[PDB]
């Protein structure tokens, strides 16, 4: 299982502010969105292109545009929503799906088998939600799905490599462990609550 | 000289739409802002950091933070404005300067700030070179010049006048026609961004 | 029950573009955000203020600021999300809540799958967001969920509403104030607003 | 002359934070965009509409859309830029003009270093944006520029206006309609609005 760590200094810096317990919901949400955008640069380096011609105001021009259907961003409710908003600023034509667990709620774009797909899950703690989500996506015919997380715990990455080995995980950072209550350590607290002000 | 070609399919795709003469002002503006954002990812990969610790809701955490003052984004009017707007989405704390070629306003102590000069179209390199001089006179150092499209001409003008400056570009075009327009380029950046002519 | 019909040229114009079936997800999502922003002007014109003073870089100044805790924006997933995003551009410090409900295609009744609200809800001005008020079943359930948790003076903001839906809320939650951009004709056999604009959610996120 | 005092709690509140000297460039910039958007709501209740039809996914619908060409937003650099950005969030298809003007810190008279306007501005609803209406010298010149190029029915939009500024515009361009967030006391020895909020441009971009 490929684990891609986004290194950029802007990611590290913003991540420092996200962890800082003194950062309020407004800044936390904006930061989380910026991190998502930055991480998407890395996660989308391999987007396939095709050649075509275009007429500029000055003269004809050989150019390259993305091939196939519009990519799909799939958010794991609730915190995953913040990553979608961030990333849509980079790719506004992206189709969006949502998956909420506990039965489960799922809505995906049509023909997801012919779309590059990205699963957004801010905190990869135990990896259970991400795992199940990946299963639902595979089942619908999704392939080559990239799991994007801001923070990941060893226990979580292991969980994914164990159930979906052929999945790439893009993360800003890998922490030490999960505490007595299932939270990533040192992590940043409850992602959802810190994003929407629902402590 | 120092040149960095931004290599990302999103950039290639968006530049394709910018060049297409059918893309209207709204989409052009949004596209230019997105390209500016993407290009900023590379242009800022070398921002310096410094270690420190912070208290998370859960426990102490070792982290790295940007060092020094806040970075400066200097726009060359008018087209440069679109790039400032796009880039600010990534670094909203950045200080902004403006140069119109005549008029110039910059953040204080720019000599102590990582600076980025924004000029969508590096054609003859004339505007950008003058701007770099004005910036050098004011203590600016290690300036990266960011252009969407560049002509070999402008690149050579900058290599000759300011060999110290690094140039970040999205694509290097053929030449300049007998009207100073980049070929194949995309026309008048400003007019296409704002809907003028 | 009180209903506030929002009348503004930009809202009508954009609503025309939202209804047009030729409008794809990107533009539809942006239009919905803009409409929400515009409707927020009227729905928040009654926010309470209190006097205070600040130092200007020129001199002291007597000013007025909002009083009380930050307001709460509660979205009914999925379509409500777009309204919350647009409104946050005006009031970025607002706290956000989410109520997950999807309408059963057969019974046309709401199915709950999630709810999360800011704390001290009874102490904040509350706004419930969901673009389409059809039968009113989902909004009514949401209104109940908010009520049982202490919310009061709730303003339900919808872009389009069917008379049937308005009647359902007046019946179930008379104290609710409903702000809308337009009132349409009726619902069809499948529970869709006519002429309406189709399935908000699918048209916002490009789903089916 | 016609003066609209945008009266809305969100505007008063945000104005309070813009005035407060502790507000940094990032927040100041966001606040100005937000205030500009709220003000645009009033300034554009004016937009003429026309009747037409479209096909919704459900059925045909009679609707209304804006008539004529896209409206023009003309900013007075530098400070005007922030207002254009905020307002674009509501009307993204608007054409943007730019008039470069700065005030000689001596004669308090404006110096012109740039002007670019949308084509056929005579057939577009126009809005001139300049956060601070101090002596009014800048806005007055700007209005003269717009006038000679065919613009008419122009609404000058400012966040703060001083009496001497309104009088200057009332004197040079009486037909101009002004929309403001608040009218202040006077101008100090340096031409700054009292109590105002200091130098707008500098506070927006972090210059000095």
């Amino acid at each position: 299982m490929r684990i891609t760590l986004v290194d950029h200094p802007l990611v590290q810096h913003k991540l420092a502010h996200l962890r800082d317990k003194r950062t309020g919901p407004k800044d936390f949400r904006e930061l989380a969105e910026e991190v998502a955008m930055l991480m998407a640069y890395e996660a989308m380096r391999d987007l396939e292109l095709e050649e075509t011609t275009v007429e500029t105001p000055i003269a004809p021009a050989r150019v390259k545009v993305l091939s196939g259907k519009k990519l799909a961003l799939v958010a794991i409710l609730r915190a995953g929503l913040v990553m979608v908003e961030g990333i849509l600023k980079l790719v506004p034509h992206a189709r969006v799906g949502h998956i909420g667990l506990y039965q489960y709620y799922i809505k995906l774009p049509p023909d997801i088998a012919e779309r590059r797909a990205f699963l957004l899950d801010p905190m990869l703690a135990t990896g259970g939600s991400a795992s199940l989500a990946l299963s639902l996506l595979k089942e619908r015919g999704a392939t080559g799905v990239k799991l994007m997380a801001i923070l990941a715990a060893p226990e979580g990455l292991e969980r994914i490599a164990k159930d979906h080995p052929d999945t790439e995980v893009v993360v800003a950072a890998i922490d030490e462990r999960l505490n007595d209550h299932g939270y990533i350590v040192p992590g940043l607290g409850d992602a959802g609550d810190r994003i929407y002000g629902t402590k």
